[PDB]
């Protein structure tokens, strides 16, 4: 038949995968890549090592797609996901890196975040563009890498300097990058709606913004948003098993994620779990300004006459960091999966409620001087205990967090679906249905994210007409945990985490 | 030479020791019995069970003993030191027992307690006996016996019911209990002052104390208070290896241990560390009651025209019971060397504070609705720190209970010595020396429980002529002195203190 490649570039690894017309990989290729910490909080990647991961993923699963009897013809088109608001800049006319990418994670910006929210105006950028000043956006990125490194404030000023999310590099770089006819600079409308350069409502650039930050369009190569679908935007990769193949996809891996769980209607939820946790909430066609510290975010801009869709975003600090904590740390047990047997072990948490504020708690509690916090700890508190409490403190944050998406939204959730890490706990993912008194979807096939690329790019050349017949295509270990805790046991667990959680408020003093 | 005996009956283990002149111990054997533990919360030994430990404590000692060669001859005495509030009931003319021993930890009076202190009259029992109602003393167990067994209100309502500590007990029988020619039905001043019968000030019976439990004076047989040191009270050991060797000193565990500590100062502590710490601090020759739920009490009752010594005491739920804690239920490590070891592993506690609260808390702080409660974890928290936190934990709770003695009582805290359990931890002890701004007496010599029975039976027979040449004569690591700067140890304690603070309201019912 036919088949659609995806791209994921994440944050420490690469990939490649073609999938079929039902959504199911047949070829697959990982590497991972080097990270670099030159000094603390910094975390930068050569954006050649990105890109050459990538083409070593292409390479070999490509390979075996040929063993099954397939060639780049037989593939449609490709789309890409990647890591968002990591920060590239190349110069316009060689094409080359002026500097490593400095990946989101990067603390490097910590001083001039505090001077850029004392500023005037700073108020306004949230309703703008939908997100809080911090250390992870683009924006505050871009300006530090001018204001710090002489290579590219030299390039800024004589007009050659380029700037892209990881999307926009990989992108370029695979159309052939400067050497090549009709060069690709361009960015989707989830990875743009990342930077704090982009109006959410309008999906344009918004001078307002850009002014803010001392970036102007004219001194500054900018790429050009586009949507997350599209049969010619993207252009083709230039050369290699992929030469003349379309890339007709592109989503931010987070927004990718949700497609790739078919959540297209209003109240349908994804998280992805991973050291922490990455929630995102579908809101519709209208952008929903959060007033609990929530990001407003694009979910995807599938275009042919349609609106684009945004969504709520929220993120927990701590979930495989707390198995991790307890393996390590605490020495519980060598193996993630016999942390959950040891929570398995015992009936219930014992009492034990671990708030796990190991760097304080964010949205929607936002509370910044409480650590690490264990209560209910008796003679008889086991290991197992401490083990279910430590999953249950990310169910009771996922709960918060969509309970707080549930009241900026107006729209009731409808559904949640998980992927990755802990998501493969069968235990962790019961105790979230239960909590939450909603099912929990954990698709099988665990490339959720490659798959919503995929979703992109197909809708692009026809591998699939609309949404709904994505979804169907889509739906043809267990699948869905339902709710099985009395729904009174459910709240009052609920009750005494929050309360526990005020408790730890004011532990840290200055 | 001339040496001294010393019974050390204990909750999980009995033991017979002989002492040199110098409080040394020359001779010595231990053995474990049985504790019965029926229903939760309830806990019961075989009378005999102690008294059969303890007969063959001291005829295993006393084989050593002659194999040195020496006999009873050379055993001017022997002293007895016991737990405390372990209740034994008895027939008068039998002698035997008529129900199991219930050990003071026993909570079968949870709900005789709850009416008592509603009753009225409750508020003065405080001032009376130097303690407040709770499941421990003998009061509430003997009256949940007569009221729950009636083999006991039987021999109660009878008239042949005897009452009995575990000391009176093991004096009754030594000496012969029942069929013996001057039968000795005795129990010291310490002991007394646990049951809530006595007086506190007079070391008396009190007939409001008893008139409010209902035990009748004309019915039950009650042992007659003696002092801890005396010549005669006690009688003699009837049969055995020490028949006719003499009885002369009775000591409640805690007190022994702060005479076996030399502690005879006002101001003068010791700390006895187990599953828990029992601290007793030396107040002087007039009682002091406390304002912070610390128990007065009587320090030893030395006789001789001497006045009797008081005491305030505090204890500690979670000590020994905080490494066993690390590791057992969370598996640090196999063995409190190595939970030590980890704590020394860190330089400080990394942050963390476990408010080691498995109970609630007791004094000063009296908070019943925490539980354990662990601050400060991060991704660089490891068990090392933790280990810290818990050995800190027992520190500052030592420092809050010696904190309020010294504001009850208006002594300054002089000294402070330790025995037993996690007091073999030089770091442990080198942080309290740390947080409490005094050196930590730590003896060489390990059976200082043991040691006080000694010297109460060893001063009554001139063994030894006067508490100075008791301290002269023993004085013939040891202290750990603070090494942290004031400044720094107050913070460690304020970190604390706020911990202990953010940690009530846990519990909701």
């Amino acid at each position: 038949g036919s088949f659609v490649g995806s791209i994921d570039q994440g944050t420490t690894s690469s990939r490649f995968l073609i999938f079929n017309g039902e959504g199911n990989p047949v070829a697959s290729h990982q590497i991972e890549f080097e990270n670099l910490y030159p000094k603390s909080g910094w975390h930068e990647q050569d954006p050649y090592e990105l890109l050459n991961s990538v083409q070593q993923c292409i390479d070999g699963a490509m390979h075996k797609f040929a063993s099954l009897g397939y060639s780049k013809e037989n593939i449609r088109a490709i789309g890409i996901t990647n890591q968002r608001e990591t920060t590239v800049v190349w110069d316009s006319v060689t094409g080359e890196p002026l500097h490593n990418a400095i990946v989101w994670p990067d603390t490097r910006t910590s001083a001039l975040v505090r001077e850029l929210k004392a500023r005037q105006s700073a108020d306004s950028l949230l309703e703008l563009c939908g997100l809080p000043l911090s250390t992870y956006p683009s924006s505050v990125k871009l300006l530090w890498l001018i204001q710090n490194v002489d290579a590219v404030k030299q390039a800024y000023e004589e007009g050659r300097l380029a700037f892209g999310t990881v999307d926009s590099w990989l992108i370029y770089k695979l159309n052939g990058g400067a050497q090549a006819e009709r060069p690709i600079h361009v960015t989707d409308s989830t990875n743009a709606s990342r930077t704090m350069f982009m109006n959410l409502r309008t999906l344009q650039y918004d001078d307002k913004l850009l002014g803010f930050f001392g970036i102007d369009r004219n001194k500054i190569k900018l790429p050009k948003i586009v949507p997350s679908s599209d049969p010619e935007a993207f252009g083709k990769v230039a050369t290699g098993a992929l030469a003349g193949v379309p890339i007709a996809g592109c989503l931010g891996d987070q927004s990718s994620a949700l497609v790739g769980q078919c959540g297209f209607s209003p109240g349908q939820a994804k998280n992805t779990y991973g050291t922490g946790c990455f929630l995102l909430y579908n809101v519709g066609t209208e952008p929903v300004i959060s007033k609990y510290g929530l990001l407003a975010t694009v979910a995807y801009d599938f275009g042919r006459g349609r609106k684009p869709v945004y969504a709520l975003e929220g993120s927990i600090a701590v979930a495989g960091a707390g198995i991790t904590f307890l393996m390590n740390n605490l020495g519980f047990a060598p193996k993630p999966s016999e942390i959950n047997a040891l929570a398995e072990s015992v009936l219930d948490n014992g009492g034990v409620v671990f708030v796990t504020a190991f760097s304080g708690l964010f949205a929607p509690y936002w509370i910044d001087d409480a650590k690490g916090t264990l209560f209910g700890i008796t003679q008889h508190t086991t290991k197992g205990h401490i083990a279910r409490a430590t999953l249950e403190a990310t169910c009771y944050q996922t709960r918060a967090i969509l309970d707080a998406m549930e009241k900026d939204s107006g729209h009731k959730l409808e559904s949640l679906a998980v992927d990755g890490g802990l998501s493969a706990s069968d235990l962790c993912m019961q105790t979230q249905a239960d909590i939450s008194g909603i099912p929990v979807d954990r698709p099988r096939m665990r490339e959720t994210t490659a798959l919503g690329a995929a979703i992109a790019a197909g809708l692009a050349t026809g591998v699939w007409r609309e949404l709904d017949h994505v979804k169907e295509s889509i739906a043809g270990a267990r699948e869905v945990f339902y709710p099985k805790m009395d729904r009174k046991k459910a709240e009052r667990l609920f009750r005494k985490w929050e309360q526990a959680v005020e408790m730890s408020r004011g532990w840290v003093r200055e």
